[PDB]
This record gives C-alpha cells, sequence and structure tokens, in this order.
C-alpha cells in the first residue's frame, strides 16, 4: 500500500510593464526569477523525485522579456548605476526596498544592519547597499558559485556588482529551458493557468459570490465578461502550445477558484484535470475526503489539495529547524497512510516562489532535506500530474455540484465586496463597455483586486498605477 504524493508549485507575477513607457515598475519578476524560478525545477537535477509546476502565461511573457535584454526595470537600473549617479528618488527607493525586506533571513547580513543605522550613505556604503540587495536574492545554483562574494559581506566594487548582474541574467536566460527539460525528462508535469490569472468564476457569473457570502454587496455587472473568461483560457492554451508544442490537458485555476460554470468551461476547452482547495470540498460535498480522485459530473478530474500540509510549508516551516520540519511533514504523511484503507493521493499545492525568503538560506536546507528524505521512502511515491490523472489503483468519487469560492476561506472577499475593491470592479465594468484591445484582459488579473483596499503599504500604490494604466490603454 503506497501513499501518492503530488507537489504542484505555482509560479506567477502580474504584468509589471507599464504600457505607455514600457518600464517595469516593480522588480519582483527579476528577483523571483534569479532566486526561485530557475532553482525550484533545478532541484530535479539533484533529487530523483517528481515535482510539478504551474507557469502563468503572463509570467512567461515577462521572463522572456528579461531574458531577451528588453525589460526596462526601473529598480534594477538604480542597483546597476554607480552610486555617484543615483537620483535622490532612487536612493529613497533603495532604502525603502531594504526596509521592506530587512527582517527576512535572506537579508541576514551584518553590513545591512550597519547601513540602515547610518544617517547618510557615501558611495562605498551605497555600493554595499546595492550589491547586498542583489546578493540577498541569490538562488541555490549561484549560492555555490558566489559563496566568496556572499561571505565577503562588505566593501563591494562596481565591478563585482556587474559580475553578479551578469550571472543573474545567465540564470534568467536558462529559466524557461529548465521547465522544458524536466518535462521532457519525465521528472515533472508543467501546467498553465488562464492567461492573466483572473477569477474565472466571477467573470462567468458574478452572482456566484452569493453562494458563500449571501450578504455581500457587489457592483452592477451591467456587461458580460463570459467571452473574456473563455479568451483567458484559449490564450493560455496557445501560449502553452508556443512553449511546449502540445496543448495542455491540466490547468491550475487561479486562487484554486472554481464554480460549476468554471468547471464546465475548463472541460469545454479540453482540460481533463485540475486541482482546487479542501475548503471548497468541505463546502460542496458531504464526505469531504481530500485523498480521492474526484470526477466533476463524470467529465473533469478534480483533486483537492491537503490544505494543512500546503499551509505548513507556506506558513509554518520557515521558522523550524529544517530537519525537524521534515520529520514533522513525513510523520503527518505516515499518519495519513495509516488512517485510510486505500492508497491516498495527497496534493500539496501552493505558491512556488513566495515562502522561501522567510526560511534560513532561502529554504535550501529544508528542501534539500525534504527531497533527500522522500527519495528514500518506500511507501511514498511522488507523482507527476499525468501519473496522478491516470493512476488506476486509487479511490474515486463523483461530485455533482460545487459551491463557488477560492482557497481564501472558500469565498471571494479578498477580491470583491468592500467599497475599495468594488471600485476596481466598477472601473473594469465601465471600461469593458468601451474596450478595444486585450489590455482589458490584463486588468482582469486577480492581483490588482488583491492589493486594493487594504492597509497602506510600501510600493502597493504601484499596483494601482499599473491597473489603471491597463484600464486606460484598453480603451484606446
Ligand atoms: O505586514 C504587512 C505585510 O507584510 C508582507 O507583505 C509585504 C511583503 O513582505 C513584501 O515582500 C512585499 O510583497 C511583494 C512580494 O514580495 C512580491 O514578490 C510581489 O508579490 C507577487 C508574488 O511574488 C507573485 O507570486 C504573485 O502572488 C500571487 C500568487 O501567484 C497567487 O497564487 C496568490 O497567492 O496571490 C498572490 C497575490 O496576487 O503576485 C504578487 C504580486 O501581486 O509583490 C508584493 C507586493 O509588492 O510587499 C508586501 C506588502 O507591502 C507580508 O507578506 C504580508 O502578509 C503582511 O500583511
Ligand atoms: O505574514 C507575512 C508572511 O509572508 C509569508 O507568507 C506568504 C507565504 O509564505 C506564501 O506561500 C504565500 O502564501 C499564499 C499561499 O501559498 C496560498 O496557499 C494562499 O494561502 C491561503 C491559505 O492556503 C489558506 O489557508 C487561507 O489562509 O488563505 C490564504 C490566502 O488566500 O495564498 C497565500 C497568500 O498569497 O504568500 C504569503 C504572503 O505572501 C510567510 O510565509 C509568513 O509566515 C510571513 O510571516
Amino acid at each position: 500500500k503506497k501513499l501518492f504524493l503530488v507537489f504542484w508549485w505555482h509560479m506567477h507575477q502580474p504584468l509589471y510593464r507599464e504600457p505607455y513607457t514600457g518600464e517595469y515598475l516593480l522588480p519582483w519578476t527579476f528577483f523571483h526569477a534569479v532566486k526561485d524560478y530557475y532553482d525550484m525545477p533545478a532541484y530535479l537535477k539533484d533529487f530523483e523525485i517528481k515535482l510539478n509546476f504551474n507557469l502563468t502565461p503572463v509570467l512567461i511573457d515577462q521572463i522572456q522579456e528579461y531574458a531577451q535584454g528588453k525589460a526596462k526595470d526601473v529598480f534594477l537600473e538604480a542597483i546597476r548605476k554607480d552610486p555617484d549617479d543615483l537620483e535622490k528618488e532612487e536612493v529613497e527607493k533603495l532604502i525603502e526596498f531594504t526596509k521592506l525586506n530587512y527582517e527576512k533571513p535572506i537579508y541576514r547580513f551584518e553590513r545591512i544592519r550597519e547601513l540602515m543605522n547610518k544617517e547618510k550613505l557615501n558611495r562605498e556604503e551605497l555600493l554595499d547597499l546595492q550589491t547586498l540587495n542583489l546578493l540577498a536574492w541569490c538562488g541555490r545554483t549561484l549560492r555555490k558559485d558566489l559563496k566568496d562574494l556572499l561571505n565577503k559581506g562588505r566593501n563591494y566594487t562596481q565591478e563585482e556588482k556587474e559580475y553578479v548582474l551578469n550571472k543573474y541574467f545567465e540564470i534568467i536566460k536558462k529559466t524557461l529551458s529548465i521547465y522544458r527539460e524536466i518535462k521532457e525528462e519525465g521528472k515533472g508535469s508543467v501546467s498553465t493557468s488562464p492567461y492573466y490569472h483572473p477569477l474565472i468564476p466571477i467573470l462567468l457569473n458574478p452572482n456566484c459570490v452569493y453562494e458563500t457570502t449571501p450578504n455581500v454587496k457587489i457592483p452592477d455587472f451591467a456587461v458580460s465578461f463570459r467571452e473574456d473568461a473563455s479568451k483567458h483560457v484559449e490564450l493560455a492554451k496557445e501560449k502553452y502550445f508556443e512553449i511546449f508544442g502540445e496543448h495542455p490537458v491540466y490547468m491550475w485555476p487561479p486562487l484554486a477558484s472554481v464554480s460549476n460554470e468554471a468547471l464546465e468551461l475548463y472541460y469545454e476547452k479540453g482540460i481533463n484535470m485540475l486541482a482546487t482547495d479542501e475548503v471548497i470540498l468541505k463546502n460542496s460535498v458531504e464526505r469531504a475526503s481530500p485523498y480521492l480522485r474526484y470526477y466533476f459530473r463524470e467529465l473533469i478530474s478534480v483533486f483537492f489539495r491537503d490544505k494543512t500540509l500546503s499551509d505548513l510549508i507556506g506558513f509554518s516551516y520557515h521558522a523550524w529547524n529544517a530537519e525537524d520540519a521534515v520529520r514533522d511533514f513525513i510523520g503527518r504523511l505516515k499518519k495519513i497512510h495509516e488512517s485510510v484503507d486505500f492508497q491516498p493521493v495527497v496534493f500539496v499545492v501552493l505558491d512556488g516562489e513566495n515562502c522561501w525568503e522567510y526560511y534560513e538560506e532561502n529554504g535550501i536546507p529544508f528542501l534539500e532535506k525534504l527531497y533527500s528524505t522522500l527519495e528514500k521512502e518506500e511507501w511514498i511515491e511522488t507523482l507527476t500530474l499525468e501519473e496522478a490523472m491516470r493512476k488506476e489503483d486509487v479511490k474515486t468519487e463523483v461530485i455533482e455540484s460545487v459551491k463557488a469560492g477560492t482557497w481564501f476561506d472558500g469565498n471571494f472577499l479578498k477580491w470583491i465586496g468592500n467599497k475599495e475593491k468594488n471600485e476596481y470592479w466598477k472601473i473594469l465594468i465601465e471600461a469593458k463597455k468601451k474596450a478595444k484591445n486585450d489590455y482589458i484582459l490584463v486588468a482582469e488579473g486577480s492581483d490588482w483586486f488583491w492589493w486594493q483596499g487594504e492597509e497602506k503599504a510600501p510600493f502597493v500604490e504601484v499596483f494601482d498605477k499599473l491597473f489603471r494604466s491597463f484600464v486606460r490603454r484598453a480603451q484606446e
């Protein structure tokens, strides 16, 4: 009797490229590419297990632009310059960026502490601030090559900074290739999502928000978004075909978000399998075991992630000693294995790039130990998505209806239903009536609604500028 374990690491960034200037207004695609997007699948070169990945098409577009030397990244321009040439505004943004990240373990450099305690920075100090901000985001692969620079800790030169930037762009240039390689080698499946990561259930039927939050107030959706929902899926299929030369048969629904109409759309577009969240299972089905392969209306296969295991990796284990977090994780899998009489399928699904910066050494001790341990367990078999879809010796059940929601409490309240978030939907509704191009699709991405109407925070006003610029461009 085996336990089947399926990791599905989801990778996404919203479009940071302002449409009128072409400038990338935040550097997060660059920093996660150098730190996570190459290195997460690259673990498969060193560990003989299966790991799966989701890449959103909008993320792929941006990785391609950086790899081509085309991305004008305003924050990275401030890192690259000699400090004698830094604008006052650029020094302020470098300091604000450092303060935003200062408590994360990847920023654990004594020199950063000294610099943030200084009243004014000279050129030598600013070079250290620029270079240490770069080095903080070093991925696993380059942490071996750049160990001497990482350990130097201070007194960085412009030449060393440029050397680091050159190595980082080499990683970016190899990033889409490593996803293709591990797919071609059978070491993992690669999925995609509807193109700009929207909330498909809302686009298809905004009234589905009342299924979990009947008392919510939403704007007047006086225009149809149903064709846009189809377009996000169709354009993603085309991007997937451009990258991999096949059409996809599985997709990750953004924010695990499903509804009856969304599941029907995925099936109509040729998707045979997806996963979603355990809370939606509990809201929809009586006997909510997350360890079965479900068939929605006997048409599309659906797995529900184990929320507890997914949340331990995402939120708990960054603060544990790596060996003890791995022992806890394996121990919980053993309890699942002993609790059921069939072979359970355990989906662990979460963002693949956002939790590691809170772990010691960017999660490398934890993941190396976790993967090395899984390599050895006879009663655990890690699976690709294709293998999970086809596995015959697993338990199955039919589901006839789901309650629409997301992986945030099984409802939509982080994206709609308060005054500020509703204002974004009102804007989008009005612009859709006059839309002329696919920037209306960019503006449908979930990220804009997520950041809106929350407690003020550094750089989050950039998301508002991007959203509104895409809305404006969509009508021209
Ligand atoms: O205490 C306040 C607040 O602090 C922290 O929030 C701040 C972060 O610490 C800080 O890092 C910064 O967050 C950045 C983030 O680092 C950056 O990478 C970018 O985030 C991207 C994700 O990287 C990307 O994967 C994608 O995330 C999606 C994800 O794909 C999807 O599955 C799902 O989980 O929703 C996510 C959000 O849509 O996109 C986002 C960008 O949309 O940008 C972030 C904002 O600049 O700034 C944070 C706030 O200032 C804590 O993390 C937070 O819990 C605390 O409340
Ligand atoms: O408090 C600041 C914290 O920042 C870090 O939290 C990160 C996680 O590490 C990332 O993994 C990601 O979290 C995602 C998460 O991956 C995804 O599962 C989803 O989380 C759901 C959650 O499963 C569900 O139980 C419920 O609580 O709703 C959540 C929200 O929809 O979405 C998360 C948010 O994008 O990002 C968060 C914040 O970026 C760090 O781990 C924290 O400990 C740190 O203190």
